[PDB]
């Protein structure tokens, strides 16, 4: 099916996802002088006081710490954003070197790494229903650059000996999120899509302009994961960034000056 190879990459996945070539596709280049400041905006409410992971997965394309969205325990609010929006997972997406690796860019500069964090509107029952809505979901992104090591991180990176490949999963309970935040809650936001099949357009991204620094010990244990199952001829999951996409007709907006 796709993937980020050079026979089944970003560059082919419009055939079986047209949507692809759509009207609000992500991620894009954050031009930082075109970006308005809007102080119309809230402050962003980040309340993960009560977040209840569960598991980690590894499904083949990068992995998810999911948690527990039964109740309202760990919500995104506030911001450009209308309502409660439910933590269900995080992944990373990064490169195969520290000059790559993230989806979104910030005027052309691309970091190590991205984080993303999925919420989704709770006025839509479920997941499933918020995905076919225009402001179903809220996904937080975080930009990772390499230097100094990230103890919130730790413990996600000494887990993924045990899901290094396709469909592998492990007990995840008790990760606290507020771990991965950087210090400034400023960011810059814009109506797109999920970065990967089936690319839906139902995202409000909410894009961290402070990155978050990782050791290169960090990151190297990330780039040991496998896109294949086990048994199978390794591949190192590397580059499962899609790159940026046209803005078209949409402006994004800056919570700061
Ligand atoms: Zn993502």
């Amino acid at each position: 099916h796709w993937g980020y190879g050079k026979h089944n990459g970003p560059e082919h996945w419009h055939k079986d996802f047209p949507i692809a070539k759509g009207e609000r596709q992500s991620p894009v280049d954050i031009d930082t002088h075109t970006a308005k400041y809007d102080p119309s905006l809230k402050p962003l409410s980040v309340s993960y006081d009560q977040a209840t992971s569960l598991r980690i997965l590894n499904n083949g394309h990068a992995f998810n710490v999911e948690f527990d969205d039964s109740q309202d325990k760990a919500v995104l609010k506030g911001g450009p954003l209308d309502g409660t929006y439910r933590l269900i997972q995080f992944h990373f997406h990064w490169g195969s070197l520290d000059g790559q690796g993230s989806e979104h860019t910030v005027d052309k500069k691309k970091y190590a790494a991205e984080l993303h964090l999925v919420h989704w509107n709770t006025k839509y029952g479920d997941f499933g229903k918020a995905v076919q809505q225009p402001d179903g979901l809220a996904v937080l992104g975080i930009f990772l650059k390499v230097g100094s090591a990230k103890p919130g991180l730790q413990k996600v990176v000494d887990v993924l000996d045990s899901i290094k490949t396709k469909g592998k999963s492990a007990d995840f309970t008790n990760f606290d999120p507020r771990g991965l935040l950087p210090e400034s809650l400023d960011y810059w936001t814009y109506p797109g899509s999920l970065t990967t099949p089936p690319l839906l357009e139902c995202v409000t991204w909410i894009v961290l302009k402070e990155p978050i620094s990782v050791s290169s010990e960090q990151v190297l244990k990330f780039r040991k994961l496998n896109f294949n199952g086990e048994g199978e001829p390794e591949e190192l999951m590397v580059d499962n960034w899609r790159p940026a996409q046209p803005l078209k007709n949409r402006q994004i907006k800056a919570s700061f000056k």
